């Protein structure tokens, strides 16, 4: 019973039970076109976020998925991205590990 | 999909250059210091600096000698170059979490 | 060459021992890693190879 909370405001976001091994690992170190590097943990589900914009396929780290920016729905901190439009799974979250705090349910 | 050094962005390898050694490009191995590594095998890499002389001692890959591979830019230890074997003669075993994957 | 739990590094088995002997498991048989409780296989010990790591003795 471990949960991940927004490090800025404490809202519960996801659960350790929901870690998802995308391509063999739940941890992906990635860089965007601006050269910013993120350590992303993949989760099946989340709550308490606000997904902003329409999904985009441009520069997706995960082939066959479109992404949307995920903010903490409470404080607006950028916590990662939601991925959709794929298969097995259809949808999942890539959340920035350093912006989360893990603790007891 | 390009692999860069996670510490500095040096260009290192490509997803196209992954090599399934023994049926898998990923090997999970431990050294005699008890460190566990998820090693990805690549046919080719660039931007590294190979340090020292090859050694067969404790090689995870039978028939190959290894040389330490640093990031040629920042000096971070990214893995090993393997040589002296067959099919292939040489390849790179890089530590997955010391790389960052992203756009070409 | 020694087989260890990939998740926590518990020693499980070796090259010399589908295994005939293992250590460090808890049989529930479903074989859990005794240390971290990862499902590593069943008891003949059958172990998920992808759930192991290999190194020197
Ligand atoms: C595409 C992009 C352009 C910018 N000017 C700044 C940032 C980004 C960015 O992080 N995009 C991310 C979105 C999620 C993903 O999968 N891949 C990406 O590169
Ligand atoms: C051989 C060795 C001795 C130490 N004192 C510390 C670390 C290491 C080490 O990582 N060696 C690696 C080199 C690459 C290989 O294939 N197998 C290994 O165990
Ligand atoms: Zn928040
Ligand atoms: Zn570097
Ligand atoms: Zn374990």
């Amino acid at each position: 019973a471990s949960i991940f909370r927004c490090r800025q405001c404490g809202q519960t976001i996801s659960r350790r039970d929901w870690l998802l091994p995308m391509g063999g690992d739940h941890e992906h170190v990635v860089f965007n076109p601006a050269g910013m590097i993120f350590r992303v943990w993949c989760f099946s589900l989340a709550q308490g976020l606000r997904l902003i914009g329409a999904p985009s396929g441009e520069f997706s780290w995960f082939k066959g998925y479109d992404w949307t920016i995920a903010l903490c729905g409470q404080c607006g901190s950028h916590l990662g991205w939601h991925y959709e439009g794929g298969s097995q799974p259809q949808t999942f979250f890539g959340l920035i590990k350093d912006r989360l705090a893990e603790g007891p349910a």
